């Protein structure tokens, strides 16, 4: 089997992106937020405190004849941004883009925070990291890829994000008029639970390449690049006027600048991201101070692949009994 759906950004600076999910019979489609960086496939729901849903498409379990209570589970989550949520657990259908699982675990949640809430547009997250990371207590849950695998054609997923447009998710199979040139791949070390893989270096702007081990993960629900300081600072010295702020949380730049690319490594090929999709757009409404796409790791504990760089790239998530990771441009 195989399954196709398209992704969609939330917002104007692609801050995430969105896909529909069918949950349930009748299915009820939410719209989550596919993380190869987590592990649960949680859902607002007829669960969720009252006061914290604003606008987003609920999943009600009552309402679906294949629902079913999994009995004494509950998951608890807490994501890097600080965010966090917490519920019970069914079972049910889960459909993504043709493709189905039954018997997946549905977490819905009784509590988010307040980030959650805000964002009317994500109606959960659906993880594509390893099981091993699965909040569920006491008996840890599959993902939805994990759950699939068997039955796909092949044992993948592709994520290919658009900037500034809907780009697609394809699981089973290579869609290979999605790229250009060839797929790198490179190896994956599966021990932190995610899909963390050593980048070979980097360039910035028409600079020369610089050959260095960066290990780092490939995150798709991360906004943002996040690595070491050092090559951080490199790129924004760069751009005429860009300073780290501590009052706004990181790297700044003048809205009127024109940002360089910046290149990364994977094997011997190399992704360029463009430079406007290094722009987060101004700080505040209405100010000329731009939020930098490319900021530092350090204080996180690890180095993102997010969206910024994901979104250049057509992106292989390999999960053959010795996971792979695969980038190519397109």
């Amino acid at each position: 089997s195989t399954g196709s759906a398209t992704t969609t950004p939330i917002d104007s600076l692609d801050d995430a992106y969105i896909t529909p999910v069918q949950i349930g019979t009748p299915a009820q489609t939410l719209n989550l937020d596919f993380d190869t960086g987590s592990s649960d496939l949680w859902v607002f729901s007829s669960e969720t405190t009252a006061s914290e849903v604003d606008g987003q498409t609920i999943y009600t379990p009552s309402k679906s004849t294949t629902a079913k209570l999994l009995s004494g589970a509950t998951w608890s989550i807490s994501y890097g941004d600080g965010s966090s949520s917490s519920g019970d657990v069914y079972t049910d259908t889960v459909s993504v883009g043709g493709l189905t699982v039954t018997g997946q675990a549905v977490e819905s949640a009784k509590k988010v925070s307040s980030s959650f809430t805000e964002d009317s547009t994500i109606d959960g997250l659906l993880g594509l990291a390893f099981s091993t990371l699965n909040t569920v207590s006491p008996t840890q849950q599959k993902t939805f890829f994990d759950n699939a695998k068997a039955s796909l054609d092949s044992p993948v997923f592709t994520a290919d994000l658009g900037y500034h447009a809907p780009g697609t998710y394809n699981f089973g199979f290579i869609d290979t008029t999605a790229y250009t040139g060839s797929i790198t791949y490179t190896a994956v070390s599966t021990k932190q639970g995610f899909w963390e893989w050593t980048s070979t270096g980097y360039a910035v702007g028409s600079g020369t390449f610089k050959s260095t081990s960066i290990d780092g993960i490939a995150d798709t629900g991360t906004t943002l690049l996040y690595l070491p300081a050092t090559v951080v600072s490199a790129y924004w010295a760069q751009v005429s006027g860009a300073k780290s702020s501590s009052s706004v949380g990181g790297y700044v730049f003048p809205c009127s600048a024109t940002l360089p690319s910046f290149t990364f490594g994977v094997g011997s090929a190399r992704i360029v991201i463009p430079g406007d999709y290094i722009d987060f757009g101004p700080i505040s409404t209405g100010s000329s101070s731009c939020f930098g796409g490319i900021q530092s790791s350090a204080g996180i504990g690890i180095n993102i692949f997010g969206d910024v760089a994901l979104k250049a790239a057509f992106v292989v998530f390999n999960g053959a009994t010795t996971p792979t990771l695969g980038f190519a441009s397109k």
